[PDB]
C-alpha cells in the first residue's frame, strides 16, 4: 500500500524571510482507486502542528499516477520555527472505501534556513515522514 517507488517533487526555500515552498508534481505512483489510477492531494505542515493551522493542502487531481498541483506557499514564522519540521502528506482522497497514504516526507526546518532544500524526494512512511529528510537526484 505504501510503495516507495513514487518520487514527490518538494521545495523549500527561504527568500526575504518566508520560506516559499512548492509543491510541483510526482510520479511513478500506485493505482489507489477503483479507477485504475490515483487521486492525491498534498498537505504541508510545520509540525508540531496540532491545531493544523500552518498544514495547507492543495487540491485533488482527476485520477492520473503522475498528479501535477503545482503549487507554491510562502509561511514563515517567529524564530521558534527552525526547531520544528516541515511534514508534507501524500493522501489519496477516496469517498469509495479510504484515504489511500502511499508515503510522506519532511525537512528540517534549521536545514533549510541555513540552505534551501529543492528537488525529488522519495516516500517516506508515517514515522519517517515526521522526522527524516531524504532528497533524491531524479535527473
Ligand atoms: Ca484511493
Ligand atoms: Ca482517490
Amino acid at each position: 500500500h505504501t510503495e516507495k517507488r513514487g518520487r514527490i517533487y518538494l521545495k523549500a526555500e527561504v527568500t526575504d524571510e518566508k520560506l516559499h515552498v512548492t509543491v510541483r508534481d510526482a510520479k511513478n505512483l500506485i493505482p489507489m482507486d477503483p479507477n485504475g489510477l490515483s487521486d492525491p492531494y498534498v498537505k504541508l505542515k510545520l509540525i508540531p502542528d496540532p491545531k493544523n493551522e500552518s498544514k495547507q493542502k492543495t487540491k485533488t487531481i482527476r485520477s492520473t499516477l503522475n498528479p501535477q498541483w503545482n503549487e507554491s506557499f510562502t509561511f514563515k514564522l517567529k524564530p521558534s520555527d527552525k526547531d520544528r519540521r516541515l511534514s508534507v502528506e501524500i493522501w489519496d482522497w477516496d469517498r469509495t472505501t479510504r484515504n489511500d497514504f502511499m508515503g510522506s516526507l519532511s525537512f528540517g526546518v534549521s536545514e533549510l534556513m541555513k540552505m534551501p532544500a529543492s528537488g525529488w524526494y522519495k516516500l517516506l512512511n508515517q514515522e519517517e515522514g515526521e522526522y527524516y529528510n531524504v532528497p533524491i537526484p531524479e535527473g
